[PDB]
């Protein structure tokens, strides 16, 4: 429901992600990187099509510039960190607005390549191929407790709309009733 910004858990779990998208490990990370990820796994794990892409990708670069990273600049992890308390309050305004978040945007772009129907439901398998590719999961294991949290089974699917909730829980407000949404991939 509401910002929790001095929560230590809060920051341990943008500190995990910091660290996972620093991949070269250089203490900082460019909206340049960011976009090249996201394009690289739906063109070339996910088999999205241009426009595809093209919509995934305008959704990220909003993403994470509501972060305060930019093109040609590199984040450092405390500009990081302060910026995600910009982008988590903002993300809180859109949701009391009933306008549509970023995050919720981004799901949408996802879900679309990912989702074989392109109906906004996911399968476990699509799950598993989604976040194993963007490296966010690793193992089955945690895949399914993503499910076993949303209250799905193995065999129905993940919608936007609840994966949403979670996300806005689980990334903003640390909402209790997230925890565990990637298993142990994430804390
Ligand atoms: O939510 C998601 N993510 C959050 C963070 C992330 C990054 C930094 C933080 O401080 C906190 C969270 N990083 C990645 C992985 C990624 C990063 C960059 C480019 C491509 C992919 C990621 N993939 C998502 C995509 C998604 C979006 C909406 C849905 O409904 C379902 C799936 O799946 O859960």
């Amino acid at each position: 429901l509401t910002s929790d910004f001095d929560n230590p858990r809060w920051i341990g779990r943008h500190k995990h992600m910091f660290n996972f998208l620093d991949v070269n490990h250089n203490g900082k990370i460019s909206l340049d990187e960011m976009v090249y990820k996201a394009s690289d796994i739906v063109i070339n794990n996910l088999g999205a099509t241009p426009e595809q892409a093209k919509r995934h990708k305008d959704a990220v670069e909003a993403f994470f510039g509501g972060a305060g990273m930019k093109y040609g600049v590199e984040t450092d992890w405390p500009a990081y960190i302060e910026g995600w308390k910009k982008l988590a309050t903002d993300e809180l305004e859109k949701y009391a607005k009933n306008e549509p978040t970023l995050i919720r945007i981004w799901g949408d772009a996802l879900f679309d390549i990912v989702d074989k129907d392109q109906n906004g439901a996911i399968t476990l398998d699509e799950w598993k191929a989604y976040t194993k590719a963007a490296g966010i999961i690793q193992s089955s294991e945690d895949c399914e407790e993503t499910f076993r949290v949303c209250d799905i089974d193995e065999s129905g699917q993940l919608d936007v709309d609840e994966m949403t909730r979670q996300h806005l829980g689980f990334w903003y407000t640390m909402d209790p009733a997230c925890e565990k949404l990637y298993g142990g991939a994430v804390p």
